[PDB]
């Protein structure tokens, strides 16, 4: 029984956490195969930061001025270059850890791992999601910077973040593995804010049916409703429009309960409306969206890796 | 920046999960130099949970009906022996991938992470605490059993918690490693009840500290209580007493923040006659008690480990 946020085994990821160095400014790295992928900003000073000029800043530099390590090897460089935000340094050796691996490109709502680093060593794991207006409500100090995000498919492990920077709400921005931030952030210190964060309405509904299967069954009404009347009010509450592909989504959830998607939206709707009364749902007083359906279904079915 | 309920990065003991097979009775298996522990009810049917004997089980059970497979790879056993509750099969292969470890019983109040496991196999982590009764508030499906909680010291693995059962609450109860039960549980298919369970108050104490930290300052007073006081309020609500141990375990808490304990304290006080008036903290519109203060500590200053 019980439900939690629960996030991947890390170790396939920790194995390829490495220490990258330029100048005074260290900070983490992935390393796999001959390829070490890192923050391009390790090579900025904290005065440099106002507003870098990476292209020049980087030109300037050597491969000998990068110092790459992986526990007590040092790693030698033999090439460098920038793609977007991200510093790809070719190495000597290639990581014998290296895992079965893709980069990713995570949407609004879904979710991942994070495993976060200070200076190329694992300090600990847990899961997020990317928030609709791109951010994450992460947990990250001074030295967090490189640290990766992922998914696990059996033995595939798919990295969909490197964490980059905190704005002034205390939620985080970071990029792809291509180094493209999600959401318009750039990598230099300035006044930038996130937009307006609404919620995720399909993983929500994935929350609900995760109630219903433990046992949590309060909120069960008799009304239901249409899919149009639904949205017409999720945008009232600042949630997300509800998509037939969300609904077909929901589908081994809403086959699994006996809760046909339109009677949990009605449910949904009164909470809304009414909120909560005080009274919890798995032990939660506010209603929960960073568990997507197939977070539900896996800890609801027992899937595995290796 | 931001506080996430972080679990311990899992490879070492990743490389330890084995799968351990008696009649058709699967589960999870650790598996630390040449011995195997598991929970010992592996060599029990459906019919013998209800009251095993389990000295009797054991005796018509021979070495040749414990099949433990490792990854894709079967291990040969050459021992066996009941520990308490649990089962050490020895094996001829030792396991390379061993960490340094230890074992250690785990008191009331601390946290611990789990790695769930199915088949033996890593399916997710995740954290959280040995509640005052003796029961933990996990995430488990059939097969979890043998599923183990864990503390990692820099290289050190402390194993805690081996998965056991499940209570009729939805809660969780389980061994150490030596397999003796925390609470007053036994390892047979009857009805059986944890006692109330408490609120764990130095860890409220610490997750308050937590919200100042990272600046959520609202609940603050400017009163002050003694501990005396505090305390014939706390029972009232069902929050464990606060001991001088507990006041100077929070004391790096209270001088990182400039708050005396007792300040804290006070404010604690109006939030339980109070409530929070559709307030949160740290996004929680409960009072959170599955932080230690080590581990705020370890969150807001970034220790690391491997
Ligand atoms: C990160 O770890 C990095 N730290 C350094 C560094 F000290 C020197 C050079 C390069 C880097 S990358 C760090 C992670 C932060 C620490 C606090 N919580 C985190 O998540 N990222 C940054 O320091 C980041 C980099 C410059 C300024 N950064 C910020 O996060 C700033 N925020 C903004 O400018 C805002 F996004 F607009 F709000 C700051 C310092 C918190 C005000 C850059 C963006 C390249
Ligand atoms: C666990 O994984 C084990 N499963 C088996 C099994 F199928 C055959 C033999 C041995 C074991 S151990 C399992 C974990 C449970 C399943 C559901 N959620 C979990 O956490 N443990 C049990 O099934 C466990 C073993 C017998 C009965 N158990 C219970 O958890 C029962 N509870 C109680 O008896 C009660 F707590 F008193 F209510 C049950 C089946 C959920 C009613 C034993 C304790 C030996």
């Amino acid at each position: 029984s019980g439900f939690r946020k629960m996030a991947f085994p890390s170790g396939k990821v920790e194995g390829c956490m490495v220490q990258v160095t330029c100048g005074t400014t260290t900070l983490n790295g992935l390393w796999l195969d001959d390829v070490v992928y890192c923050p391009r900003h390790v090579i900025c000073t904290s005065e440099d930061m106002l507003n870098p000029n990476y292209e020049d800043l980087l030109i300037r530099k050597s491969n000998h001025n990068f110092l790459v390590q992986a526990g007590n090897v040092q790693l030698r460089v033999i090439g460098h270059s920038m793609q977007n935000c991200v510093l790809k340094l070719k190495v000597d050796t290639a990581n014998p850890k290296t895992p079965k691996y893709k980069f990713v490109r995570i949407q609004p709502g879904q979710t991942f791992s994070v495993l976060a680093c200070y200076n190329g060593s694992p300090s600990g794991v847990y899961q997020c999601a990317m928030r609709p207006n791109f951010t994450i409500k992460g947990s990250f100090l001074n030295g967090s910077c490189g640290s990766v995000g992922f998914n696990i498919d059996y033995d595939c492990v798919s990295f969909c973040y490197m964490h980059h920077m905190v704005l002034p709400t205390g939620v985080h921005a970071g990029t792809d593995l291509e180094g493209n931030f999600y959401g318009p952030f750039v990598d230099r210190q300035t006044a930038q804010a996130a937009g307006t964060d609404t919620t995720i309405t399909v993983n929500v509904l994935a929350w609900l049916y995760a109630a219903v299967i433990n046992g949590d069954r309060w909120f069960l009404n008799r009304f239901t409703t249409t899919l149009n009347d639904f949205n017409l009010v999720a945008m009232k509450y600042n949630y997300e429009p509800l998509t037939q592909d969300h609904v077909d989504i929901l589908g081994p959830l809403s086959a699994q309960t006996g809760i046909a998607v339109l009677d949990m939206c009605a449910s949904l709707k009164e909470l809304l409306q009414n909120g909560m009364n005080g009274r919890t749902i798995l032990g939660s007083a506010l209603l929960e969206d960073e568990f997507t359906p197939f977070d539900v279904v896996r800890q609801c079915s027992g899937v595995t890796f290796q």
